[PDB]
């Protein structure tokens, strides 16, 4: 197989939600299409609303690419019924790091409610869990294999 | 003198109200393999607060693969919000790889017309290139299956 899985979350405002995955989860490879100013009038909008919404967008967390859009009033809430998960290799040293520099810069953040400190596990391996001011429940799972 | 390492990889991990149901359900409409469940053990059901009966029907972790794609969940418990379709799964594929195309062909043709799916976009050719569907199972779970053309349009 090439085939891959993507979660496909829908925002209220894309913009705004890459703007703080950029700026808080240091999210890097942000890709953006907007609504068009000749599409606006379709979606039932303002050329002005227009440039703040979003068709499609991908950004990448840890090595790891999300994939979303804006939700125009058709998809439900965001909750933790699906939560994204990061595994990792233990002993892949380069992404331990990004990892524990990740989790550095978003433990005490203001826009993050900790569930479950990243810490190592009795049984093996590092969890930790932890829910964005979007509502996206993220699990960081360090494995040794 | 060797090391094998894994590489960072995203799950979608599911809270379902009951994984063993769910997970035989994607057994045999979505043709799911791989199927590894843990249930609650005999001797940790006092600390779930259930007895030996229920405990047997529970899932702590699970795992199960579609179309090559490895989907996580456990049960909820008393803990997680109903699934909705905030967060979709997209399923992406290469239309050139013929292989790949048709297990995806032939799982749509399997899945369309049962009675616990329903289709929002049928799995069609797209006007700028590729092929895209969308669907909602019987857990609530948005499904998008996206199969990409790699040819410049030029």
């Amino acid at each position: 197989y090439m085939t891959a899985l993507f979660p496909y979350i829908a925002f209220e405002n894309s913009k705004e939600a890459l703007a703080y995955y950029e700026e808080v989860f240091g999210a890097t490879d942000v890709k953006r299409l907007e609504v068009g100013e000749e599409q606006a009038s379709h979606f039932g909008m303002t050329k002005e609303e227009a440039q703040e919404a979003t068709m499609h967008a991908e950004f990448e967390v840890l090595g790891v690419k999300v994939l979303c859009s804006d939700s125009f009033g058709r998809a439900d809430k965001i909750n933790n019924g699906i939560s994204l998960l990061i595994d990792y290799d233990v002993n892949n040293k380069e992404d331990a790091d990004k990892v524990e520099a990740f989790y550095e810069q978003i433990k005490d953040h203001s826009s993050i409610e900790i569930e479950l400190p990243f810490a190592d596990q009795f049984w093996g391996g590092k969890m930790g869990v932890f829910t964005d001011k979007y509502g996206v429940r993220w699990m960081l799972h360090g494995q040794d294999y």
